[PDB]
């Protein structure tokens, strides 16, 4: 076999992290054989004290991976051989190399998720509890990156907080899918020994076991999911960060990261790059380019198994070694960024607040496209004298419109502003505490899974 | 502003199939300002009238459009205010094209999943039907393309209708978060008079409302995962086309397609080309396209709304209109096709049971490398003597090894092949029946999901 | 036969502006069927008057397309035969669709290319013009979104126009592959008349003819390299729109684009939505997702000819109208904001001379090390005694080093600052001046040779 | 700083292999400090005598990386400060990682991209050196994957030789761009100490230096390039998988590929599996996913440099290692595969000739559709008789064509059949050569 191929071929240099799921594979399916009569109940306890000897070696980090090991499990099986002998060989009766790959990917992406999970509540539950405790902050919402309108900072760390916890939904739905066993599919028509997968599901603790051996052997569905959640994921991380970006250029002067999350220069000591968001918004990229890779490898293969597949392994590795990081450094600069309440309130000023000055008169009466005109003869009038719509004087005022009463200066009041929105899910005060507890109780329903 | 600015701002060209959605988003909008006292009575009986007879116009085709229309929003309102004059104007208090626009989009996909939801389950019945009643064909099975080992023609149906399944859970699951009514995050804030979401909700029949206006308004999350459930789904059909264009060859000489689903020369009338499963199979590309587009549309935007945002309904339409095309074709090559059982038992060869006389040994004792070592030194006796292992003697057999008895001879028959496989998923009748039912009674638990 | 899949392989509804080059496509072929003796000298005469009055029926919109046209083919072979009887027939003679097909793309293609080379070579000229204009203006440089050193205005300017510059040489290598002829390639095998192709490539203007007949129908190198070309061209648009839509924020307040090319609403007079540079910077994404879709389509398909081929044509559409739109309104954007100097100017803090401050040492032979220390104390000293580093005493510099002397004051001044980078490529005024000759130079090369 | 952060900035562990070329630009920049007079003479024999030990380590593989090296810059640093003291420090005087990176990444590149040139012009000569030995075989040539006219095994074999020479014109494009000097554009604004890029062109031999200091430190342009010539490149490895891997089924029975690139089964000693084909079929995923995220990565980035920018490196050393592995494994699989003449001839059949039969009336003056309708009707009586097309006797033929003279059985002839296609580009032997010859004088200019 050529040497660049055995070279394409090799695995051991990053499937290692499959060790312990390769080795329960083998202890379900050693005990699996013992029933179907194939190997003595001797034999079984003599392989399952193998195996459990491999399993402490690469925990206890002693495992020694030798030249010839070209892949995970033919180091695993080389060793099992060294420690019990010829019966090791009897552990293959009936298995795949198409089966058991399969079976150890969906054990690890089971676990892998498990954590994946845990730190993406973390990031859910850190905004949220952001959001509970400065729910009080004020500044401007932007549309086109122009200010808009007065918001609550806590509606737009909820914001980021809510389209997570959906992340977190396609999560569960994946993992669902991901818990169902492969094993008992032999190589493409199945297990020829009626081999008991009910069995096997129960020791290696899947839900249920596939359907179809064909499906099961060939379908990557598995590792697109994944892939496809991952990406979302990162699309709104890289919004976040965006967001916190922007926020953070001395223009905009909102909130300042802390050192851990940021470099600087001691010829600069108070400006601070984002690295951390930079770095955030670039694994966007780098997961979405694994869900592309994969999708284009299964594109218009042929059933069964192919060689093909096997560029599965190295994309999941990448993506899940990604989130972990990424979800942890999102929830430690969120955790730990200082928000400069002074200037967002600053920020907002009184131009932001001529809506509200035509939403006035809408609700005494005033038809939407009156109230409009009204407003907008307001500004112009503030413009002629000089001022801001919140210095006008109610004569100024009441020459526009008979509508305007003294009690059009409540208008000019960002709080005010920002609790006109009582309605569902709106940025006022009762709507963002409605928010905070309809989040808290999906993450403790996510967290039951 | 700029011509070409104009240009690139209008919609209407492609946006008018949400002319409905649009008129029904507006007729709740209407009743839920008449319940927070902006519209009276007698306003809204006038608008609702109004509405009414725009979407009679488009639905009798009679809706007549203006140069002046950017978009569907903007030709409508356009035309209430000519049927019922200044009291249109009202209609829009407190509302955004911002939360208007999501609202006919997802009220546009919740009614076009359900279509694709029906035509996904009929390939799927399709295959499970067929696959109940081949039951008794065995061919090839495959691996890297070369003969692997004895299976049931069922068994492949049923493994590409298994994979759909799981397409048609993904549809359920992005349809229920579609399912959710952004209308009343106004701009960006929310609605600023305390609008009646619940009776929004209500009237457009939505499961429940949006949890944050700001998501609300500028997530686009639902087109995403729609995009990805359609890029998968067509991976899926590329698979199952790719497998057909294969069997379909002269070389393979397993079935053919029906006339209505490929093309042919009256050169050549005996050939066919198999036109329905290339298409097929390109789409997943043009369905992939637009995943892509999206993703990188969306990737980096700051908060809040940004014009990026309309990219996407050319995306959405494009898939919804290539997934229901697809799945029909699909269905009509896999129900009209013709199989040649004839050519699919010829393909099936004695060398293609050494796996099965190894395995023979394995159950009567002989350790797993042994019964392999057996088997391979019968492949390379039979090849010596010039013929095939089904034609060794016992004596030569037993000569390899004591283990062959007379019984061995049950080994050289493909039904008793694919007879072993009887562990769930296998290829074995019992196994295939038991699949055939399983996928029945996860297809009606399905189309109950709606 | 099938409804769905005659809907499907229809593409009249969107390949009509192929019109002309498949009208010019054939006349070449006609006269090359001629001299191989196909048609006689007299059928010619009439075949060639007959596609000249199609094409003038296209020209001024008369033609009329069938309910039977199932493409823009059918519908100007079914107008020639409608025309000049039953000779038209012999028009087909030894060509086929496949090469038929790539030759009218590549033709359309090739328009295209000249008329978006010119778009392009535009909106670069539009940005060295304006950097040659504001040559004096000065603001921050960024990276991390952080102010890290004064530049010239120009500087930005050109940086887009260079990157802009290699999307047009990319283009011209792209012009040059698609400047071969497809035509005489047959449906497989070549033209089984002797055709004579340098007849054809003379006729259609065509710079060389294709090398292998099965190459030749089967690739679509030239469709994908044309979309890398584009969407690597709309990253470089997308980068520039960010840069101006951060610029334009109220916060920034570095420019303001003219009201032709943004959006505002009557209550906040003064605040412009960027529209125009967001529409810019989501196309980015539309045109990878074409790019996406090719690639995926054309992978792992066999020889030679296949269905899947024919997603091409709607993706080089889309493109090419997207691309001559978001050009143009490029350079509409450029040419006429309007900067503020005041503000950027005022953006320039004495902090962003702390480098420039070592950089003094360094020149006087400190080393780079001690003069990094040393600055930074003096950053500090200043920052403990709540001032500029402008502003600490000559006196206090010297308790951070000696070697700091009166004239330590011209660090502190931003025009000495960006006047260090004289060399090539840097921000100093002679190194932008020789920056816009360079580029005035390239521009020359490339219109001249487009 | 945070660790999981520490982790994330720390590119230490994969870009190791930019050691050499970061080593060489730090060598010219000396040079020019030196002539700046930011370094003297001595000095500059310390730096560059220090430079070349580590240059040496790294080759000898006995460089050591240090915990506190976050990057391959850090470590040559390190190494040099420990190696020649203080003075070693002098040298990143106006330098920045920004220019420094980019070098390196360019440098690292041009080399790779002689390599990746020299194994994909190998692959050609591959082609066109079997292409010119088996120039007697003829076969299918399939559209639809359905025969559709006989061919030469050669004008197959060819025309996949000149889509990857389109791919070897597109490297040199791609080359050329990456041959420009990015080191002394500073962090942004420029070198700020007059620093002769000249002289740092000459010494690292670029055949020129960048136009603008703020494009030449944020563009990713080469990298971009670079995986769109690559992954179009995948496109035609990819359909040459493809048909080799039909090919060598067994219902196809057209040609086997070597022991060196499939695998089997001692079951079934006669059948090889293609995994080599399978792999390199599989590669153009892999190398189009580092296109998609470098795409992403840049997209909507705002001037002037990002910490984005890093996730360039290990999608660049991942294509340039797969093509440079699958180049040669494709080399291989053509040089070595077997093929069989007698089955391809076997698969020709009498069907394939009824277009010839009609192109044969053609011939005679008798009208396109007439002559086709008249070919149809040889089709359908042959199909009544249980006969192929080439047992119809003259008067079979005449009664429904007087055009058909006993000089028609010359059309039932594969070799007559592609010896048609003599027009430029089509399947005749002397096309075939002509392809030959234009391809042989193309990758002679290409290698020049």
């Amino acid at each position: 076999t050529d040497p660049i191929m055995e070279k394409l071929n090799s695995s051991i240099a990053y499937d290692q992290r499959l060790s312990e799921v390769d080795i329960q594979g083998s202890m379900a399916y050693a005990k699996a054989l013992e029933k179907a009569g194939i190997l003595t109940k001797t034999e079984l306890e003599k392989i399952l004290s193998g195996l459990e000897k491999i399993s402490e070696e690469w925990s206890k980090g002693v495992f020694v991976v030798k030249q010839s090991d070209e892949d995970i499990h033919t180091a695993n099986e080389r060793r099992l051989k060294e420690l019990i002998g010829d019966i090791a060989g009897k552990l293959h009766t009936g298995r795949s190399r198409n089966d058991q790959v399969v079976t150890d990917l969906k054990l690890f992406m089971k676990n892998s998720l498990s954590i994946i999970s845990t730190h993406l509540l973390q990031l859910i539950k850190t905004l949220v509890e952001r959001a509970a405790i400065e729910i009080d902050v004020i500044l401007p919402g932007y549309s086109h990156l122009q200010k808009a309108q007065p918001i609550r900072w806590s509606q737009f760390l909820l914001s980021h907080a809510v389209a997570l916890t959906r992340d977190s939904e396609r999560l569960g739905e994946v993992k669902k899918r991901i818990n169902v066993l492969p094993l008992g599919s032999g190589a493409l028509a199945g297990n020829p020994l009626d081999i008991d997968r009910e069995m096997l599901r129960s020791e290696l603790e899947f839900a249920s076991i596939s359907l179809n051996s064909m499906d099961a052997i060939s379908e990557r569905d598995f590792v697109v999911e994944f892939l496809s959640f991952a990406t979302l994921l990162m699309i709104h991380l890289s919004k976040m960060a965006e967001d916190l970006i922007i926020y953070s250029t001395s223009e905009f002067g909102f909130l300042t990261l802390s050192d851990a999350f940021s470099t600087g220069s001691s010829l600069m000591p108070q400006k601070k790059n984002p690295d951390s968001l930079e770095l955030i918004r670039s694994k966007a990229g780098r997961v979405f380019g694994r869900l592309a890779s994969i999708l284009m490898v299964l594109k218009g293969l042929p059933s069964t198994y192919n060689k093909d597949l096997q560029e599965d392994k190295e994309a999941v590795f990448d993506v899940v070694d990604t989130l972990t990081a990424v979800l942890q450094v999102a929830t430690g600069v969120i955790s730990t960024l200082q928000i400069s309440k002074e200037n967002m309130e600053k920020a907002l000023t009184p131009e932001m607040l001529a809506t509200d000055l035509a939403l006035y008169l809408v609700r005494k009466g005033v038809p939407f496209r009156q109230a409009h005109t009204a407003s907008g003869k307001a500004v112009h009038l503030a413009e002629t004298k000089g001022i801001t719509i919140n210095k006008l004087s109610l004569e100024d005022l009441k020459s526009i419109s008979p509508q305007f009463s003294s009690d059009v200066s409540q208008v000019f009041n960002f709080v005010n502003s920002v609790e006109q929105y009582t309605a569902l899910a709106g940025t006022a005060k009762s709507s963002v505490t409605t928010q905070i507890e309809q989040l808290r109780e999906l993450m403790k329903k996510q967290k039951e899974q």
